[PDB]
């Protein structure tokens, strides 16, 4: 899917909108149905990354430690861009549209302040569909894993879905104010992760459950 | 100190060369000299945001709230540029380089590790001492403190320090490669602080340490 | 206000009734509500400490490192007072009394048992109205914290509000009665602050929403 | 030893002189050699306790919970009377005087601060040899053990001896002074006590090591 | 009762089905009759301990040490028995059974999943009622405490035990399938505990209600 | 090589002192050899595993899940081992003993203490190389994974692999005595583990180092 890099931005940018996750339901909801929610939200996310142009050209040593350090990122900004249209209410599903209340009462503690904090962030910019697809794709090769083995091909990459950027804007500050949202995006998946490493939910460390999945699809 | 936004980028360059904090020793060091560095380094980073054209144009409160969520990441990009020229080491003061085993013996725990890895993101890049100084006040303005009053007030001060970066590398990817930094510095910097909120040094919340230095300069 | 601690401590004990915060309502009830009305707390809280004679007379730092130390205490004390007529259960508001079951319900975690053995230990003495705001104002100025840079000055205020508690039963075993409940007072206000630095209720952390509305204040 | 009670203080206060633990010597000092005084003072404060006017007269089950919740106050106020005629340091052991930097390297964290801060209350106050031994027995009494059956004879307990250093200092303000210290004393062995938690060192929770012994001496 | 291992088993197997608890009721329910279930499940599993033949032969300082570090594997397993002919529930009392949903909502955070795993391992068995009450005795006699003064007469029973387990399965790899749960049954008890640590459930670690009790006992 | 299940035990046997890890040297000794010492110790127990007949025969999903459960029983075991004939002391390396002060000098903690409770229960036994080596392919086939897939494919596994020490102590309480040890033997490597996880050396999370490990060697 190199080519992609080849050609004009435009096709790229149709790949990207092609191979985001299918809108995923949760049937509030009972915990049973909240964690069946969080395994299938980990099986897409590693089949989406998967079918970023370049990822798959990193040793799956590589391509491993990148996602174990960013796919909590790749949900997070799932989540956000989903509830860009709303106020103080997150889309953590189709069907599951949450307040802090709701947030805190369905068990995330108080994910939901720092999760709508980077939604306010992305809302006061107006995020195009197309830019948060470029923005979602340039934050898994932003990984700053220690584990990474090839560090020159991360960079690689990560240069390409730079420029896809760059060249997307183009046809200067635009592509910088997206970038300077990261930061934050780092931050909240961290207290995500750190959330959901407490819980344990069934016995089961979200990297352990992480690493099987890609085993499967790698 | 704003007339600096409407002119010529370089006027406010050399500005921000002029306002960095004066060279820290130390002087295998005891923990009460490096204590007294840790106190004097709070110190400097107040007086300097005090010198950063847009910050003391915000309400106190936002000063502050500003300062608690970033002045670590001021500090770690400091000490990050002053080891661009080294390998695998760290320079913390001016007679303090220590390497990752230094650093654990030291009482950093693991930081080494963390710290070094934001030090070759900026030498894998020839970091400038003029791009430093520009990513440091962006860095400052690019805070995203639940506390925030004028977000309008914060978002601009960012807004025209994106500029000045701009308008610095004019005179395209060249920005965006040091703003892709970012979110790693961001994530070393709350390593630090929870290392040394976890330490408690002299019975003293940092927090606690940083407010009334805030006070006083204020 | 240190005329107050000139004169007969009838006026002294009457301003201090006079200064005590209105009575707050909760409106069981949501987070949202429990964090308004925690929010309230700590605005009146401060407004109070501000009309204890003498306090104002310590400069602004000691008197934010006072209130950072103590003000838990100044909160559980009243919680603990309008408790006195009560049984195995606690006046939160006005319009919020809990048991040890609604406690926890409510989000305290294990607090209710705490606060319950703060009341009978004050129930245990026919706790006075007058003798609860002397208590309380002595409670604050008997600050222990690492941060204070004027000791004596603080000594001082503590030796006043000593003496009219002192002045107060004259006109010996009764004050010390009172300051024997003091340890648990401090200990139970800590682990009350403990409890809400581990909730972290909206991303705030309570020392760094006390310093901001202390600098409303000061 | 209820006789003490109902005489002239003289022959109570000679009594606690008396039953004063045997000072210790530890022979910088390796942690085998820090255990073995640990292990030793724990034995001591037993001992001692058992020789308290009153206190053997409790039901065994009130007398281990009342030593449990107060045992390290006893012990940590001991380091802080033989450390009054210091300067910013401790007296650990008779051959044991730490400033604040070797206490932080024999590995008690940053508790020397929290010592010091109660060293310099207590000195703030000329505190003599006879205060210091009716105190350190109130505060035993003072305890507030959740797990106390007999609430009214410990209350009385803590009455007698709360007269007796009344008793004391008459043969205004003096006995009230060395009251609101204990505050900080229950604060400081709070911290102590969650520090050898912590480490547990040798693979006991100190609190398991307490009732053993206590066992032993009952 | 060591007269048990020198005669048959049979007799020693029919006094351990009768020393077996009485079944106990919890009356979705509350926290404080959840609360008074575990009070009530602390005392007879002391009760229980003292009727194993050869565990009063042990001094009480090795009768308190064992107690402690495997009474909550001897509560563990009894609930583990009783949930055998259950489908992913537990019978936490004879009017408490509750899935993973259920044992979360009644407030036992994730040890459903943990209490689950053992009950697998030990239903892949079809585990006796004669194998449980060996199991038991023998997991109780297993203790590794540090605490243990005479190791010596803690492995006579536990070998004594075993005996028993291989006299009962001889009138060789079944003894050794139930043996091999041990590992898991200790884990399981040890997170179990950890949680209940957490809680301090009405200010009250379970370490010192165990130890008052066994007082009580003893 | 399970053909080697179905014929004698004598040739199991052999295979496993066959394939036991190439005697380690660490080269007190610095961190970062003590790191270089723990990096080898994954990669030989990554091989080993490997060579257990059975384990090569699960699923890679399974290999992992059970390798990740008792990885480091199977460590502590080998080190337990070589310090049978020592006295207070530990062999972690060819070059490296220390005592319990050495121990928590080389970064340990208090797990000398956990290490050397499981070596006396070892040295209580006069556990004899063969013995060892069969404990030790059982400790992992006795694996309790939840991310276990096939449950039945590895109880057979452990099945074959009891039988297998049940025949060699053949050719009746011996086998279960060792068994018996197991339990505190997963206490032991769980508090290792749970250690180095809250060092997290050099940035690693050893979960996250061992996957890659073994993903190299799958
Ligand atoms: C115990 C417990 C189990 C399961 C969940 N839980 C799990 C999910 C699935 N989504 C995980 C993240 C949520 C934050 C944004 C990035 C993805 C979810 C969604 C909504 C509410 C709860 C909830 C929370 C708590
Ligand atoms: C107990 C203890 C006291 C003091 C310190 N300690 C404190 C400092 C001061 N600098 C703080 C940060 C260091 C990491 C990069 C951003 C700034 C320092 C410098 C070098 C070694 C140690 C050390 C560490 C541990
Ligand atoms: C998540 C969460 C949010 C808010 C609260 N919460 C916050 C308050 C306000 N009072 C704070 C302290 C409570 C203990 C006594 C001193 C003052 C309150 C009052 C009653 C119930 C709950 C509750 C608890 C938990
Ligand atoms: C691992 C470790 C083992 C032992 C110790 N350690 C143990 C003691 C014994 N005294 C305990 C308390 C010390 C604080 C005041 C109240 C009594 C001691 C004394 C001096 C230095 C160290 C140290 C500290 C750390
Ligand atoms: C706050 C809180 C209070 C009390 C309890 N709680 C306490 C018990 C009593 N049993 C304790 C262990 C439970 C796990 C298996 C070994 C015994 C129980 C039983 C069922 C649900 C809850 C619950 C849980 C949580
Ligand atoms: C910071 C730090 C780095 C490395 C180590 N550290 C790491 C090792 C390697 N072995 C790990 C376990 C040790 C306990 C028994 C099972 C294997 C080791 C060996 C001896 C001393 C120290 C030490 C400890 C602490």
């Amino acid at each position: 899917l190199e080519v992609l890099f080849q050609g004009p931005v435009n096709a790229l940018v149709s790949h990207l909108l092609v191979v985001e996750p299918e809108k995923l339901y949760a049937m509030l909801p009972a915990v049973a149905t909240l964690s069946d929610l969080f395994d299938r939200e980990i099986v897409v996310t590693i089949s989406w990354a998967k079918s970023i142009p370049g990822f798959s050209s990193l040793s799956l040593s590589d391509q491993m430690s990148v996602l174990q350090s960013v796919w909590m990122e790749v949900l997070v900004l799932g989540v956000a861009q989903r509830s860009l249209p709303l106020q103080d209410e997150l889309a953590f599903a189709e069907d599951l549209v949450l307040d802090e209340e709701g947030a805190r009462a369905a068990g995330l503690g108080e994910l939901g302040a720092a999760l709508l904090q980077l939604v306010r962030r992305l809302q006061a910019l107006r995020l195009e569909r197309e830019e948060y697809v470029l923005l979602k794709a340039l934050a898994l090769a932003n990984s700053d894993s220690v584990h990474i083995e090839d560090a020159e091909a991360v960079e690689q990459l990560r240069e390409a879905l730079h420029e896809a950027l760059l060249e997307y804007e183009a046809g200067r500050r635009r592509a910088g104010r997206l970038l300077l949202t990261l930061p934050l995006l780092r931050q909240t998946a961290g207290k995500v992760l750190a959330h959901f490493y407490g819980v344990k939910l069934e016995g089961k460390v979200p990297m352990h459950k992480l690493f099987l999945e890609m085993l499967e699809a790698m």
